Formats: structure tokens, sequence, C-alpha cells
């Protein structure tokens, strides 16, 4: 029994017809379904424990703390931080970003300063870095791809100088499945002093990721994407680096005393966790955690390698199919999705077609990528992304239903 | 049957015991607890439809889009608003109060203007003002008590002035338990050219709330407050003032175009929401929505008035108890709760003690109002607070529980 075919059961989402067809959901990029071990425990939080959380002294409040706090200390351990308390909790990758953008960024910067990022960035690694470009007078350098379209680390490496001060790339890329040398990206960046920021919102979900190995300075991700609760992401930051912040969002819980002329305020983490926090939410991405650690990220990152090379192969196989990014190879690690166009069709109306005939759910778009789907020549791409509850069988049946849906379109000639 | 006795089934987490006592929670101003059908709409969501929102082609895309966006027409329904392009989900009322401090304070206030805010507020309406002030040079003016506990509203009118750009006052306290005359308020600031933002965090989840009668600028709430689950608030503003505003956070879903050079934003209230948002969570707090809607906020209203007067006065009873803020009256009306001291005893004490051996859940400290706390010479204070699930019995067992804990600490003086 291979992986997929024996957590299936755990994700009760996956087991149902959509538009007479049995579902294929080929979309974990966008957003990841839920085991039943995540959906229980965010049930349990609100059925039985649901308080706020810090200085609530009566039981239930004792204990929803200690479950939330736990939650902290669980994402810590996942991508190895040393301390909990490098750990803030947010919405999302993208507010996660953003705070490191206003509070550290707005306070960093100078005219003239340098911020690196690639031409294949998520837009929420994009537009946080432009703002604070047009507020701070700092320029930001962007890193084309090379030929076998992935960023190219020597254009890179040139682009770092003393005028550095911050490198803000994917761990792994949401639309060319290919990957970064992020651990000498960031020795090369300390030795000018600058900090690294880590897109690993693709990354954490799916392969060990170790924030102490690779020494960056900040990491980023989503919750929802990780078999977690939507509402809820994480920033890591080095404690040195979290301690020099100021705070971004105010108010309730981050300070330490309030007055009237002014307030002052608590160390990290809580400095920056303002207001009631999404308690259920880290709770069940704790448990999100368990859940994955339960059945191993080298497990997932191995199994997410035979069935991506296998999504790579079979959709490679299609005439007049073009994917975007690197081939896969032992020297070249690709993630499970693939970004592609069809010759002469709009990946809208592959997508379109899919779902309606085939229950088979993908997205076309530019993903949150934009600028990449131009430097490539086109204005959107239809991809297919994998999770380790699919299967082989998942494939066969999307690669059927892709030529079936290719074929309707080009009968019209 | 009242409707405390009527609803209390909806809710799991009341029936069992703590510390070896049945349970008996009056912490709903800390946060609510949640009826089974909100907790099902939320398993619902993550069981069955859960998928990324907007351009999502597919079918649980498509589902997942049109409840979420539902949930935004509910509570746009709820607070009577006229366009539910006027409402912007958030983490919390906290949040939203710092996107109207980053976004509309930082680009309008100058040095010398002023925000007015009464010693009563709360922290998230405090700090976010604080620290716009440091950094535009605007100056704060808060308005004082009266001998009755409440803001003095003859020194608030009177500190509206052409200085004056933004009034951030909260609806109903969440210490006092007093309500402000806000619909006057507006008149009175709108007629010198300033904003009004209304903190309704303790007059959503308990009342009747219109913001076209109110005609407020800005308005903010939780969810958790209101029977829905943390990780999700909302921001309410006029679209004008909406539209005229930069985003605050920056990234995925908010924008229009993203070019290298700079990127375009979307509309209100897209321009607010960046990245991928609490889809789940706003489905359920719509459902949240539903369900205070099915039992009817004037009907909420009535029995929180009644048993919050019930409460006053068996607590007021007490010896040497002081309940802060107004007396309960034909024409003065307070929410359901009491913050209250008791002659040389600690809240703390109070607090462990009811917890510990009464299994009764009350708050201790300065609930997140510490200059009210201070300038009422305390540094801390117990607060019972209730909510539509608790009853006259619940009530008459804190009062029975209180007594004994008095009892007890006095015994060793």
């Amino acid at each position: 029994v291979s992986l997929g075919h024996r957590v299936r059961k755990d994700f009760r989402i996956l087991h149902q017809e959509v538009n007479g067809s049995k579902l294929v959901y080929l979309d974990s990029a966008a957003t990841s379904q839920k085991p039943a071990a995540v959906l229980d425990a965010l049930q349990n939080y609100y059925e039985f424990y649901n308080s706020n959380v810090h200085r609530g002294i009566h039981y239930l409040s004792a204990k929803a703390t200690d479950e939330f706090e736990l939650a902290r200390k669980k994402v810590a351990r996942f991508i190895n931080a040393s301390d909990s308390r490098e750990i803030v909790f947010t919405r999302n990758a993208t507010e996660a970003i953003n705070l490191v953008a206003y509070s550290w960024g707005l306070s960093n910067l100078k005219p003239g300063d340098e911020v690196i990022l690639t031409v294949a960035e998520h837009h929420s690694c994009i537009v946080p870095w432009q703002i604070v470009s047009q507020k701070t007078g700092a320029v930001l350098k962007f890193v084309t791809l090379n030929e076998d379209e992935v960023p190219d680390i020597n254009k890179l490496r040139e682009l770092i100088s003393p005028k550095t001060k911050l490198v803000a790339v994917h761990h792994v890329s949401n639309v060319l499945a290919s990957s970064l040398p992020i651990e000498e990206i960031v020795v090369w960046a300390h030795d000018v002093g600058a900090k690294v920021l880590v897109d690993a919102c693709q990354s954490v979900p799916h392969m060990v990721v170790d924030v102490q190995k690779l020494n960056a300075d900040f990491l980023v991700a989503s919750s929802h994407k990780m078999c977690g609760p939507t509402g809820i992401g994480f920033l890591y930051g080095k404690s040195d680096l979290l301690h020099s912040m100021p705070p971004f969002l105010g108010g309730g819980e981050m300070i330490s005393d309030v007055f009237l002329d002014h307030s002052t305020y608590a160390e990290p983490p809580s400095r920056f966790e303002a207001g009631t926090p999404a308690i259920g939410e880290a709770i069940a991405l704790g448990a999100a955690v368990d859940y994955l650690s339960g059945i191993g990220m080298p497990k997932i990152h191995e199994y997410e390698v035979e069935i991506g090379k296998y999504l790579y192969e079979k959709l490679s196989s299609l005439p007049d199919v073009r994917i975007y990014g690197p081939r896969p190879s032992e020297s070249v690690h690709r993630g499970a999705l693939c970004s592609f166009n069809v010759e002469g069709l709009h990946p809208t109306d592959l997508a379109t077609f899919l779902d309606q005939q085939h229950g088979v759910a993908i997205r076309s778009g530019h993903h949150s990528a934009q600028p990449l789907h131009r430097y490539l020549g086109v204005n959107a791409s239809a991809r297919a992304s994998l999770y380790f509850y699919n299967t082989k069988d998942d494939v066969d049946a999307f690669i059927v239903a892709l030529a079936d849906t290719v074929s309707f379109f080009n009968s019209f000639k």
C-alpha cells in the first residue's frame, strides 16, 4: 500500500463525487486538505476548553493557554528553532512577511540599500518589499532565470555586495517547483552583513526544514498548506533579531504597561501578537504538525519525489504540452507540482472542462506570480499540484482526463 | 424556561465539572462559548468543501468562495452596513484598529491634529493611536470620568474643536459596562470634519447594532466574543473612506496587477485582504451571525438587561463590595458584566479560590484597561461577565461562592 492509499482514509473530503465524477483533487498548492486528527483537535478545543489565553487564572483558561503555548513549541521543533519564543503567530505567511517588512525593513533599510528577489517570487514576497522600497528609498534587485528555467545562482551571487541588506527568496517555487540552495545563499549574504528571509511556504509542508541548518534569519509559512486550518501561519525569526525589532501591530496582550502618555512592550514573541490570537487554530496547527511528524517528513518528501516525477513524466509525454521549470534529475529536485500550458489552448478552458466533465480540480492563472509568467511569455498557466494523500491512480486519471479535454477543444479546430 | 435555560443545551462546554465542581462560566467578556451550529459549520467546511477562494474554477473552490462571500454579506446585514464591500476580514478587532491607524491615520494625521479617546479605552484602542501620534506628531486628548464613573460627555464634547480629526471610543465599556451616545458623538465630530471609529466589541455581540443609524465612519468587532471562532474579526468602513485609503498589508489577492517595478491594487474590500484569509472561520462567523439572529438580538439584549441587573443587585448586596461604573436605572443601562473589588482583598485571590474551590470562572486584572484602573486607584479588579447562555441560577451560585471566598480570606485577618 502506497502512502497515498494509506492516508486517504483520513481525509473525509476526498471521498465524494463532483459533477458526476469521483473527485480528483490536484490543487494542494492553493491549499491542503485536513486529516480527521486536526479537525478533531479543533472541535475538542471549542467543545471542552475554549477560553482566552494568558493570565486567565481559571481552569479552562489555564488549559487553553497551556495547549496554545504547547502548539508554539510543536511548531518550533518542527522547523528546529532553538527557542519556541522565536515563533510568532500570524494569519498567514503573507502577514508574516509584512511583519518583517514593517518592523524590520522600515527600521534598518536606508536609501541605496539593496533587497534581492527572484522573478519567480510569489506576490506576498514582492509587494511588501515594493512598498518598503517606496518608503525607504531602498532598491529591489531581481534575479532572472537561467536556461533551465530556475533562478540563476551565479547571477544572484553577483548581486550580493556590501550594499545588500536583505535577501528574500522562496525555498521552493509554487510555480516552477524548483528549489533554491538556501544554506549557501545564507552564507554569502551573512558575509556581507545581509539578512535572509526564507519564503518556506512550499517546503515546510513537504520536506524537512531546519532553520538552524539553514541559519536563515527569518522564515515564513502558512498553516492552510500543511494540513492545518486557515487563519493561522507563522514567522520564525532569530531571537536577537526579534528583540531588536519594534512592534508591528499594537494593543492588548503585546504590552508590558500602558499609560495615557505612552506604553511599554513585552518581549518576543508576545510583542508581535496583538489582541486575542487564533487560539483554536494554533492548537489545531499543533495537531497538523503532530500528524505530519507521525507520518515522517522524510517519508512524505520521498513519496512526493516519486509521484512528482511520475506526474512530470506522464504530463510531458503528451504532445503540445510544455511544463515550466527544470527537468527532474538526481541533481535537480522538483516539488510535486507542474505548471504547464497546451499549444493553442487556454488554461482556463482546460481547468473548467476538467472540473465540469471529469471532476478533476486544478487551477489556471498566474498563481500569484504574474511577473514570472510575463518573463515566460504568458499571462496564465494550468497547475496540477499534489500532496501525500494523492496517488499514482490520481495522476493516471488526470492524464486520461487532460488528454480528453485537449481532444475536445481541438476538435473544433 | 428562561432564554439561558433554553439555549444552554447548545453549548457543550458548559456541561462539565472543573476542580470537582459544576462549571460556572462568567468570563464571556474575555471570550464567548460556541453553539453546536457554529462548530458544525466549521467542521462541514473542512470535511466537504475546503479550497482556496476567488479565481478558482473547480467545484470545491466555487463553493468555498460562495460561502466565504455569503458570510461577508451576513456580517454586513447584521450591523446593517449598506454594502457588503464595506466589510473587511481581520484576525480580530485589534488588527482592524491597526488597519485604520496605519492606512487612514498615517496618511491623514498631521502635527497638531487631535485624536479623542476616553480613559476607559481598551488597550487595542489606545496603543495604536499612541504609535500614530509618535510618528505623525498628532496629540491624544483623553476624556476623564464623572462622578457616575462614566466618560464625561460634557468634557468630550468640549474637546471637539477644529483640531480633532478622529474620535476613537467604545460603544460599550468592557470594564464599566457603560455605553456612549455614539449617534450623537458622530454628529458633533462630523461638524468639525472629524471621523469616528467605534470600538463595538462589547455591543455587536449583545445588542442591535446599526452602523447607518450611528453613521460611524469606522466600526470594529471580534468573532470570538460573539459565538464565533477565534482567528477572525472585522473592520467596517464607509466605502468612500475605504476607497480613499492605501493598502495596509501587501501581497497576493489584494492586487490588480503585479510588475517587477510596481503594483496596482484591487478595490475594497479585497484591497485590504492580503493572502489566503481565514476561510473556514469566516464561514463559521456567518453561522454565528445566523445563530444570534435566530434567537433575536432584541431578545438577547432584553435578557442581558434582566440578568445584568440581577447580577448588579446581588453583588452590591454584599458588604465591602465596590462595583465600578454607573448604577443601573430606567435611564442608564449597563451591559451584563460587573467589575469589582472587595475591601482588603486582592481580586486574584478571589478569582483563584472561586475557580479552585467552587468551579466558578471569572477574571482578575486590568482587563486591558490599565489607565482606567489607575484612574480608579487600583492596579486590578475582579470581573464577572455574562452572555445569554447564563442564568439567574449562575448568578446565585456566583454570589454564594463569592461570599464563601470573602469569608475564607477574612478568616485569617
